């Protein structure tokens, strides 16, 4: 087998001429020479079958990604792995080659209002598809939006997701930990399980918001630190936003506080459009109940010269329940790996 930086990548002898580009949850990622197609490609190494946990995340994204169809999400071109389960011990995932992902690129490159419009509609558009397969992508963040080199954008990274449960989505105060901590909403702290849609949205603003300034605008330093930030821009939450959270040390936490005033959004973004801050106050709301919905934002004046929900697809067959996968054991999901990647064997 071919080999990159002292590990096995073995992938031959369809997909040829490999360099390391990055690395995913469970393995690297590499480009490569794909000599049927004639283009190069991106490939994910995964190495899931000793832990339970992996387990799991890998065979909810190949579920995922295998019924999605949209022009917002990168989808599987190929799954490489062992003719057989004994042998199999990596599964390699092949996937369109991008240029860029979002958190690269903001390291280094100022986005133009019309870039900024333009990856936020697409953004909105592939989640409008992901939402209305009533699933939650869970982990939004600039490393995980990919860009090609025309700067047409791609949702990568559906290990995280699940299916929308707003009926059983009521915890208590600190349990939760949904998301990467700059992404996360106000109510995973609070009360919030993470089995809503609005919780991907907070994401979404989160981005917009980095997009603005090339800078994150909840930098938490660790988890308790991210409602710091938060409120510190925000401002202390109103009675109303206050009685929705009927949990008593969520509540009363936030009834400790001194008084915050709300930091306006055209003082931390003075260059920013206006109708870009109006969209963003509406995407970055406390309350969840009051927080936009995707098919609003699409329509908010801010992406007028994109909006055309003919052409917002959704899905055909939405997901209606969670994957039945915990205290399945990693043998058995090892086996439902084997069989849902069955379809890219040479032969079939
Ligand atoms: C194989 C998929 C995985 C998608 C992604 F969610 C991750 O795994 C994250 O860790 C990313 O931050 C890694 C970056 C990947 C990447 C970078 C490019 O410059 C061009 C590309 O085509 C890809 C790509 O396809 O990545």
């Amino acid at each position: 087998p071919e080999m990159v930086r002292g590990q096995v990548f073995d992938v031959g002898p369809r997909y040829t001429n490999l360099s390391y580009i990055g690395e995913g949850a469970y393995g690297m990622v590499c480009s490569a020479y794909d000599n049927l197609n004639k283009v190069r490609v991106a490939i994910k190494k995964i190495s899931p079958f000793e832990h339970q946990t992996y387990c799991q995340r890998t065979l909810r994204e190949i579920k995922i990604l295998l019924r999605f169809r949209h022009e917002n999400i990168i989808g599987i071109n190929d799954i490489i792995r062992a003719p057989t389960i004994e042998q199999m011990k990596d599964v390699y995932i092949v996937q369109d080659l991008m240029e860029t992902d979002l958190y690269k690129l903001l390291k280094t490159q100022h986005l133009s209002n019309d870039h900024i419009c333009y990856f936020l509609y697409q953004i909105l558009r592939g989640l409008k598809y992901i939402h209305s397969a009533n699933v939650l992508h869970r982990d939004l963040k600039p490393s995980n939006l990919l860009l090609n080199t025309t700067c047409d954008l791609k949702i990568c990274d559906f290990g995280l997701a699940r299916v929308a449960d707003p009926d059983h989505d009521h915890t208590g105060f600190l349990t939760e930990y949904v998301a990467t901590r700059w992404y996360r909403a106000p109510e995973i702290m609070l009360n919030s399980k993470g089995y809503t849609k609005s919780i991907d949205i907070w994401s979404v603003g989160c981005i917009l918001a980095e997009m603005l300034s090339n800078r994150p605008i909840f930098p938490g330093k660790h988890y308790l630190d991210q409602l710091n930030h938060i409120l510190g821009i925000l401002g202390s939450p109103s009675q109303e936003d206050l009685n929705c959270i009927i949990n008593l040390k969520a509540r009363n936490y936030l009834l400790s506080l001194p008084h915050k005033n709300k930091v306006p959004w055209n003082r931390l973004f003075p260059n920013a459009d206006s109708k870009a801050l109006d969209l963003l106050d509406k995407m970055l709301t406390f309350n969840p109940h009051k927080r936009i919905e995707v098919e609003q934002a699409l329509a908010h004046p801010y992406l007028e010269q994109y909006y055309d929900p003919s052409d917002e697809p959704i899905a055909e067959a939405p997901f209606k329940f969670d994957m039945e996968l915990d205290d399945l054991p990693k043998e058995k999901l090892k086996e439902l790996i084997f069989e849902e990647t069955a379809r890219f064997q040479p032969g079939y």
